[PDB]
């Protein structure tokens, strides 16, 4: 009775019904059960991603086997889950395993009805050239009876087929797909009361809804009918616990708290039509960022329109960030990115200065199959391919050979790109900042803050005449980047300092500064220049605020509540006496 | 009843105040408590470090079970542990344990109220494998029934899930924190009086805290649950055993002696001297190494900022460091070690030159953390380095989390990172008279950039750029290396003076240091004509002792009375 | 046995695990060659000479062979009646004993099975402390093959003593080459 100890009745447990009912998988069951059907090599395979319902539909067929909706050879079938890690994990010996596979292969050759199994991952069986996977499902296989149903990644059942031959003519292929949001939404109905009455709770159709959507937003790396039942069971479980501890799953609140902990991210105000509406990029970013906050007005917009499902789906925002070095180039479109995506981890910088005709493409795309490194993307494609909602920022863009700024322009247009290997990535959802300096010099004539059309035209004049004009015509928009006021640098720099506080995350120390008048002018003055931005103020204080506070630190000559000496240089004043 | 053996009623024993109170863990096992009321992925397990408290969650779950904080579905249920070690301990022969284990499962499963089981071992599915691989688990969760809190480390956790896919419909992968030290000294707390009864001996509260504070400093490797415990532990023992030969009271002090001697490195022996020569250790530094003023300063700084709490507390103090041969970026990553840690040997050589990922995940990761925890890592070449190991180091960067073994974290934010790169020698090499230029340091920066990617300049502390080994820096050195040829005679005749000191100094200055090759050149003209020559005198019989060295021109050799 | 030399803070922190509660069952790991029999044999000797804490103070240290087992299979399931004898005598009453296991790894036995009960539900109750020891490469073994002793066993790490450590050990035992050489 090896199938006792090595595999899941299926079938028995469908009779009894504790197989979760079956959504979306119509075609793929009768398709099971077709090759099921067929006399010969009658062993089907469900191909495709682990955590897209492969389960879902052996447990639909074997459904279908207790309520007779199944082709006469195999009404009387039963159907049996083995697991090949129970099989081989802690083997050991010589003929350990090789004992306990033959050992169900007889059960199922002797007599006992028609026996069909459910291979946990068929490509598991390939072993190093068969020999150690032995006659492990091999030609009986393909006669005998002894139906198999495999299952797998389809990267391993190419890996199987090459690697071996007879299997592909042994088995046939079934490829599944991943439900798409609406599916996973209609599955999670089917599957709704399930919940309900094992939670002990109420869940809001919305919630099935809004679950889906959280998952193919923030939790990517799982499979839609994987991450948005998980979304759905948590929440409820969170109802059933905190209401327990002293029923409305609600779409918003109890979705959002779960996600929140799955995906490392706040409940925050953040509703799709505040980002639709981008009111907060305005504000948050007016109070993250320094300078003339009208530039974000002008990406804003351009983001609005991709917000509002008017824009053409494959052609990612983009805009061309010209203007004055020094002014947060990169602070703002990670702050950018920040708001707009959630997360300031989604800036991916890529250095253009170093793309030389010979090899440019190469070296942001990757090399191909066979030259130097196979590490794929180098800078894109390698980072897009994780990251969907990324920001691919571009430092030096006027220096790039034109065909990278080609690739880059066919990545906006119809904006797939694909790396030197052949991997399609898809940048539809990215948003793309191209970044240049080259106008800096007419701002530097520092003719107010706010740049006018005097110099304007002499910034934007340089671009049109350096790239060529479809650079700029296939970019969503041009924004230029304007001066910082005094009082802009007394912001960055009473920010900065404020992060100095946070730095201290050991908070039983921090400052109170002093000379909030003239060390900050000692600072700001330092660094009050459009070609410094807060490079000097960042350097400053590591320096003349924190390097002279670890001394300071050291020789017991500043505890906490640490303030600053500044004689105009700059270091920490002495307040335990040299303790 | 085989479970009136082997299942412990740890709802009984939190019932009954066997079981301790811990630390505001509660937010974790609220999370236990979550899965558990899952239908899907039911089985928590708590998964992390030696030292992870493991246990500490299951009394709390316990405690939770009494006050039965927990929802509808897992309503008065209870809690058992497994006696596993009398399970198989008892196995005479093969069928015994596994008759008494899946006995005692159908007993959980059935009438004695929800049972869920508290595995601890949970990796012993893939030890006690065949089938009990399945026996322990799948059948009785095919059934809805047993659902457990399994536990383990991360590398055992990792092996289930690498092993046995079903772990990952059936398990929710529960990871557990590091606590605070300030609960870690509430734990000593609490233990404080049990600790007193074990030994005989009372612990000052400071020495509670101080337990917590060295543990943390000198095992970043180990979790606090564990480490700071054992200092306390092994204190205690050491008074009292300190008594039993002849208050009785453990001291912060004496949990310091007792880290210095269990280590042997003087964790807490802050002496003011080891902040001032912190102070001065661009000073210092400068004797040691000779002059590289810049790349001595760099170093003090980081090091500063991290001995004092003020760098980023994210940031173990790290380097890149770039320079020419000769230049000295070996002999200060060990004048570190040396000067820090008391002993030059506080490194860890990694051959960044010669790795592949095949095989650089096990030849870099390695247990080498788990021995000198305040080392200064010799990471050689990182350049060239397959990207795998530097993906590593952006973990490693990212307060030493270090990935090692089977997914063992180290987190030696406490240990220094040094990483060599020839790369900015494309400017470096410019040579431009002494420190490194203008226009120089910035190309060398954009040399860096051609392999660093700001994922490694944004996390290492300093890139650090060395500077032309200057003439003045090669005076010094000379003396270094003069005192080093005495120094490196193992047998004692070969005992010499320099006549004339300073002029061999100018020689070795003069016709032996070459502007491009830092120092080298004066390791190789002592020997060219200095050792040579007195290898020859040695074997003809001409000098035996007290040997001296004179200068003409060409150095000259002093000749001895025949050897005796 | 060689009158040990040197290894002052080995023995201390040796007796000293024998006197924790938690983890207070010590082995000496380390590279082969570096003296940590000799260790265990200067705990013999400080015991002798009443050097040691009270705990201990005429405790009697004894080195088990493999005898314990390897006296014979004759007779399936001899090999506990013959641990289990040993293990309770050396329990059993007479002060405090100790044990001393010498490598270790033998207690692995051929991957647990014939491992049955060693020092399982010794080490369970904090009985029979044992001093043991081992290379550290079989210590990782141990670690892998058993589990349960690294968590109830105290890794002690010891150290090659310098060379003028190894001087003065030279030194200390002179006289035995000596006499013997003539
Ligand atoms: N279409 C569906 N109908 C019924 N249940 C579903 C469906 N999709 C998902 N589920 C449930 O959600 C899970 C999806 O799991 P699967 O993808 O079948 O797991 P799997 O097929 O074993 O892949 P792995 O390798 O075990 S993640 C199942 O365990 C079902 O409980
Ligand atoms: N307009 C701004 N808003 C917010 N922060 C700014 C602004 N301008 C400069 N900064 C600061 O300057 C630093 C960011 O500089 P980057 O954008 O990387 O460099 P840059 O200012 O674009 O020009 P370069 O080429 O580095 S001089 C951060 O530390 C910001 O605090
Ligand atoms: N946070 C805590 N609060 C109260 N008691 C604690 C706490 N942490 C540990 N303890 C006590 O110390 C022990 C916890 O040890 P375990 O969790 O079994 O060891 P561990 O943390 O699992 O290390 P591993 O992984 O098994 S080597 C228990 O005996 C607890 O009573
Ligand atoms: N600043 C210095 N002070 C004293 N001795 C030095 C100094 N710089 C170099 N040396 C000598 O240079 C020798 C070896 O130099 P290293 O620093 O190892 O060469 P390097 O600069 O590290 O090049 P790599 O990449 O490590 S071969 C040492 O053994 C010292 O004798
Ligand atoms: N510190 C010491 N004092 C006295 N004798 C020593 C010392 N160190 C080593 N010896 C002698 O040198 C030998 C080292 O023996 P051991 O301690 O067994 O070696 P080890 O470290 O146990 O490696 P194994 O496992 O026994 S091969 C012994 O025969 C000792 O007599």
């Amino acid at each position: 009775e090896y199938l006792s100890k090595y595999a899941i009745d299926m079938t028995e447990q469908a009779r009894q019904g504790k197989l979760d009912p079956v959504i979306g998988r119509e075609e793929e069951i009768r398709s099971t059960i077709r090759v099921l059907a067929r006399r010969i090599k009658s062993n089907p395979c469900l191909i495709g991603e682990p955590g897209i319902g492969k389960t879902a539909i052996i447990e639909g067929v074997a459904q279908r086997i207790i309520d007779d909706d199944v082709p006469t050879i195999l009404q009387g079938a039963k159907l049996f889950s083995l697991d090949l890690a129970a099989l081989t994990a802690g083997a050991k010996y010589k003929g350990d395993f090789e004992e306990r596979f033959k050992g169900v292969l007889k059960e199922i050759e002797e007599s006992k009805t028609l026996i069909v199994l459910f291979i946990d991952e068929i490509h598991m069986l390939m072993g190093n050239g068969k020999d150690d996977a032995a006659n492990i499902l091999k030609p009986a296989l393909s006669r005998g009876q002894l139906k198999v149903i495999g299952a797998t990644t389809n990267n391993e059942y190419r890996s199987i087929v090459e690697k071996d031959g007879a299997f592909e003519r042994r088995f046939q292929k079934i490829e599944v797909a991943e439900p798409s949001v609406r599916q996973t939404v209609a599955i999670l109905r089917g599957l709704q009361p399930k919940y309900e009455i094992h939670h002990g709770v109420r869940i809001l159709d919305s919630a099935l809804v809004t679950a889906a959507q959280l998952a193919k937003r923030y939790l990517p790396y799982r499979r839609l009918p994987d991450s948005a039942l998980d979304l759905v069971d948590i929440s409820c479980a969170g109802v059933a616990v905190a209401r327990d501890s002293k029923q409305n799953v609600v779409d918003s609140d109890t979705i959002s708290e779960t996600a929140a902990r799955l995906t490392g991210i706040p409940v925050k105000k953040l509703s799709e039509s505040e980002n639709e509406k981008l009111i907060h990029m305005e504000r948050d970013l007016s109070s993250e960022v320094v300078g003339q906050m009208d530039a974000i007005k002008a990406v804003s917009n351009a983001v609005r329109l991709s917000r509002s499902g008017l824009a053409n789906p494959r052609q990612p925002a983009s805009f061309l960030f010209l203007g004055l070095s020094g002014s947060g180039k990169t602070e703002l479109a990670k702050k950018v990115a920040g708001f707009l995506f959630n997360d300031e981890d989604m800036m991916i910088r890529v250095d253009c200065s170093e793309l030389s005709e010979k090899y440019a493409v190469s070296k942001l795309l990757g090399t191909t199959a066979g030259y130097v490194g196979y590490d794929e993307g180098g800078f894109l494609t390698n980072q897009l391919q994780y990251k969907p909602y990324s920001v691919l920022l571009f430092d030096e863009v006027e220096k790039a050979h034109p065909d990278v700024l080609t690739v880059m322009l066919q990545m906006l247009d119809d904006g797939r790109i694909t790396s030197g290997q052949g991997k399609t990535i898809d940048c539809s959802n990215c948003i793309v900042i191209m970044t240049s300096n080259l106008g800096a010099e007419f701002i530097n004539s520092q003719q107010g803050s706010k740049i006018q059309e005097s110099t304007k035209n002499l910034v934007m004049g340089a671009v049109r005449q350096h790239f060529r004009p479809e650079f700029l015509n296939r970019i969503s928009s041009i924004v230029i980047f304007n001066k910082l006021s005094r009082k802009a640098i007394h912001k960055i720099v009473d920010i900065r300092l404020k992060e100095i506080e946070e730095r201290f995350e050991q908070n039983d120390k921090h400052y109170k500064l002093n000379l909030t008048q003239e060390a900050k002018d000692f600072l700001a003055k330092y660094g009050y220049s459009d070609d410094m931005g807060a490079r000097p103020l960042n350097r400053l204080i590591q320096n003349e605020i924190l390097n002279k506070l670890a001394l300071r630190i050291l020789k017991n000559e500043i505890k906490d509540k640490e303030t600053v000496n500044v004689v105009l240089e700059e270091c920490l004043e002495v307040l335990p006496n040299h303790e």
